[PDB]
């Protein structure tokens, strides 16, 4: 009986080793990430990620093919919690939510002109949230005083905050703001949003966070809804492996229980992990249907910047990217990739020239 607790226990020890340096690696990429991938697209990011694990494989460190800091950092109650409140199920929104939530040392910037980023937190927070926008140094003194979370706006008009955002507290834990003494509650967050594309000292003490789609977005949207939508099999091939990693998280969680309960009293995950080794056997599939599926999206990304140049020659031809993604839903909702692309181009045509004169 005691046979298969002796080689869960061997495993676990001959896989912690792989285990830590996976860690290691994973935290350089982790780090690297939220400092020089938080404000720039897709196609940039993955040539400077190519260009960062050739540099890595040259230093020849141990990390993972297959990382993910979403499941490093987030859970999925915390991302259904952050979902819920106005945000997306978009990879690059909860990975920019991330890197907000993870910059404790330096204030997350929060880069909106849509202001979504500041209705989504103040969502969150509920009650906390207190708005400025750049008397008011009596109203910024009274929270702090107080103890609510603050959101400035307006900052391209910003020097009175510095030791606050610096954290120049004095203890005997004091705030000097203005000519006076200050106390901090020390429930006091203090955030920014803003709307205007920035002085140096300020991007100096904030980490720059992005929102602005663009053709890489484009390219990723039509990735994600081909994978989506398109192949039923790549649908539940993803659901599988989605409930794979969530039943292996479940029962990660249950034998650290058990564990904890035979330490106060005092075969699963084996299949867990072939399971889970089956499930990951499609990545390849999913890179060749990608390399098929990739004239398309150029050809998208081709057709959306002519629609956008259309909107130069005259102001009344302006073009929606919720449009776009509709049609492109409506085109397969009712060689199948020459046939896919020729109905796409038809459909994208008889729509879209409804809303243009003859010439």
């Amino acid at each position: 009986s005691l046979t298969f607790e002796k080689e869960r226990w061997l495993n676990t020890t001959k896989q912690f080793s792989k285990t830590s340096q996976e860690l290691i690696g994973n935290c350089i990429i982790s780090s690297i990430y939220e400092t020089y991938f938080g404000h720039l697209n897709e196609r940039e990011r993955g040539d400077m990620l190519v260009i960062l694990k050739r540099l890595l494989g040259k230093f020849a460190v141990k990390y993972d093919v297959n990382y993910r800091f979403i499941d490093y950092l987030v859970t999925l109650d915390e991302k259904m919690k952050w979902l819920e409140c106005g945000l997306d199920k978009n990879d690059y929104f909860l990975e920019n939510m991330s890197i907000v939530m993870n910059s404790q040392d330096a204030v997350p910037f929060l880069l909106d002109p849509s202001s979504h980023m500041i209705t989504v937190i103040s969502n969150y927070y509920g009650n906390k949230t207190v708005l400025l926008s750049f008397g008011f140094v009596k109203r910024l003194e009274n929270a702090v005083r107080f103890g609510s979370v603050v959101i400035i706006q307006d900052g391209e008009f910003f020097p009175i905050i510095s030791r606050l955002i610096s954290r120049e507290f004095n203890h005997a834990v004091t705030v000097e703001i203005g000519d006076h003494e200050v106390d901090v509650s020390g429930d006091f967050k203090l955030f920014i949003h803003s709307c205007d594309p920035i002085p140096i000292f300020l991007r100096s003490r904030v980490r720059l966070v992005h929102f602005v789609t663009n053709k890489e977005s484009i390219e990723t949207r039509i990735f994600d809804i081909t994978l989506t939508e398109e192949n039923a099999e790549m649908q539940r091939k993803r659901e599988d492996l989605i409930k794979l990693n969530t039943e292996y998280r479940l029962k990660l969680k249950n034998l650290e229980k058990r564990l904890l309960e035979e330490l106060n009293n005092s075969k699963e995950a084996m299949n867990i992990e072939k399971k889970l080794s089956e499930s990951e056997e499609f990545f390849p599939q999913f890179d060749n249907l990608v390399e098929e599926y990739s004239i398309i999206g150029k050809h998208s990304v081709k057709i959306f910047s002519m629609l956008e140049k259309f909107g130069q020659f005259h102001w009344f031809y302006g073009i929606s990217i919720g449009q776009f993604l509709s049609c492109f839903k409506r085109v397969f909702i009712k060689t199948r990739v020459d046939e896919i692309l020729w109905l796409l181009y038809q459909e994208v045509y008889c729509q879209f020239s409804t809303a243009l004169d003859k010439k």
